[PDB]
Parts: C-alpha cells; structure tokens; sequence
C-alpha cells in the first residue's frame, strides 16, 4: 500500500466528485449526514436483513466516517467542502493504518462483511459483493463486481477479505494509488 496522497490530482478530486454525484440524488448539490445514513440504515441494511445490533454497528461507522469528513445531522455541505474533507480523513486514516491502528475505512468494512459473514472469516463472496454493490449501487452490475474480485488478491476460498479491501480501499479513496485503478470495475473513475 502506498502513504502519500495525491490530493492535486484531478483524477482523484474527480473520483470524488463522481461519488459526490451518486450521493446527490435529489440533484441540489448539498449533501447531509441524515440522507447518508438513512441510506445505510433504511435502504441497504433493511434490504439486507440486518440484525438490529448489525445494522447500528454499520450506522456507527457510517456515521464517524462521514463525521470526519465534516458532515453533520441537518447541515448541507457542498462538493468543495466534501472533498477537502477528504483531505482530513485520508491524513486521519492513513496514520492509523501505518501505525496498525484501526482506522475509519476499515470499521466501517467490518460493518458491511459482518452482515454477510456467518463464519467469523470477515471475508465475503462474490454473490454478496453483487448483492450489495447492486443495493447500495456503488457497483451496479455484475461485471464490475467481478471485476472487484478479478482485481484483489482473493482468500483460499476465492473470498475477498476486509484487510484485502481495506488496502485497496486506502489506494483508492485516499492515495489515487494507480494499483488500486478499476476497483470498482468501469464504474467508479
Ligand atoms: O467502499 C465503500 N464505499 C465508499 C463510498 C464513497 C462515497 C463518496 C466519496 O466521495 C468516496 C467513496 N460510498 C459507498 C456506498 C454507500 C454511501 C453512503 C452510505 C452507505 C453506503 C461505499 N460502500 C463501500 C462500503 C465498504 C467500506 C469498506 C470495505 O472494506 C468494503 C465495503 O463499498
Ligand atoms: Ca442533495
């Protein structure tokens, strides 16, 4: 995994503000803490099935993730401000990581792959990348979770775990580390 950013690259602002646009579904350009985990919440862990102590660990950890990021219940921010709070939150993660810390990033995969884990291996399988790629629509079609899967490093199972897509994760969102291009297949830029 690589430590330094690229935070001038606008490649990487523009990976942002592409999900910045996923997440601005009523097309305003602000986005809120509430309509992020309402979308955690509501819409992907009740599609899920998630248990009631599942479903507030992954709101947890939607919630301190976006926290740092400088969102707030009822406070609208817009796409310069989001991407800047990035920059605190990649430093924030980063730091973790390199110092084997649990970081923000990696809490809030444990939330998601506990949902579908039901054998302690906090990995998941490619139906359950599809699954929830397609709920939460960050991987929309099954091509590009295979190529999620095509891309990591798989488990002996053919599993991808949470320290695999936390490493990828660190490259992709915080450090534009070109290793971690085509993560999310041709959707996400
Ligand atoms: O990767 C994660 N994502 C990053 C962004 C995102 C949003 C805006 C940005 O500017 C940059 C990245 N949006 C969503 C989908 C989602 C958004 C809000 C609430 C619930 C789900 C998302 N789902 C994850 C969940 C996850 C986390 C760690 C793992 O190890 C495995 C799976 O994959
Ligand atoms: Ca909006």
């Amino acid at each position: 995994v690589k430590l330094k950013t690229n935070f001038e690259d606008p490649k990487w602002v523009n990976r942002h503000k592409f999900m910045f646009n996923f997440l601005d579904i009523n097309g305003n350009g602000k986005i809120t803490l509430d309509e992020i985990v309402s979308k955690a919440s509501d819409d992907i862990c009740a599609k899920l099935g998630a248990t009631p102590a599942q479903t507030q660990r992954h709101q947890e950890a939607v919630e301190a993730f976006f926290k740092k990021i400088g969102l707030d219940y009822g406070k609208e921010v817009e796409f310069p401000a989001f991407v800047n709070g990035w920059k605190e939150l990649a430093k924030h993660d980063l730091k973790l990581w390199s110092q084997n810390k649990k970081s923000l990033i990696r809490n809030w995969g444990e939330a998601v792959f506990d949902i579908f884990d039901k054998d302690g291996s906090g990995s998941i399988s490619l139906d359950e990348w599809k699954t929830y790629g397609g709920i939460s629509g960050i991987c929309p079609s099954d091509e590009d979770a295979e190529k999620t899967f095509k891309h990591c490093d798989l488990d002996n199972s053919g599993k991808l775990d949470v320290d695999e897509m936390t490493r990828q994760h660190l490259g992709f969102w915080y450090t534009l580390d070109p290793n971690a291009d085509g993560l999310y297949g041709n959707f996400v830029p």
